[PDB]
């Protein structure tokens, strides 16, 4: 359809893992057309991180193995198998189920979205 203006679809702060540490940023995440973006707060205007949607793959990642009930999905971008310098998921984690479900739900779903009529 069409997609001009009118604002993000879903929106929250979540918990983005470091690039190379054990440690989780908690970041205003927005969800804005078939794009994925995180700024630090809710007062800058210049989003971080760009996510395609329509080629990302939504992984449901658990924590320890004994461990059971866990929230944590990461995102892969497309393409990536000849990039040996610099490419992670992006390891993304919600605090509430119904969170992670919705985020999950709205980034798979729009990434479903793809060029293919059928």
């Amino acid at each position: 359809g069409s997609s001009g203006s009118s604002g993000p679809i879903k929106m929250g702060w979540l918990k983005k893992q470091r690039s190379i540490v054990k440690n989780w940023q908690q970041r205003y995440f927005v969800l804005r057309a078939q794009q994925l973006y995180y700024y630090k707060d809710e007062e800058d205007t210049k989003p971080q991180g760009c996510m395609y949607l329509p080629g990302c793959t939504i992984k449901e990642i658990a924590t320890n193995p004994e461990e059971a009930g866990k929230f944590v999905f990461e995102i892969i971008p497309a393409s990536w198998d000849q990039n040996r310098m610099g490419q992670d998921s992006y390891v993304l984690m919600a605090s509430s189920q119904a969170e992670m479900e919705e985020w999950v739900k709205f980034l798979r779903r729009v990434a479903g979205s793809g060029p293919s009529s059928g």
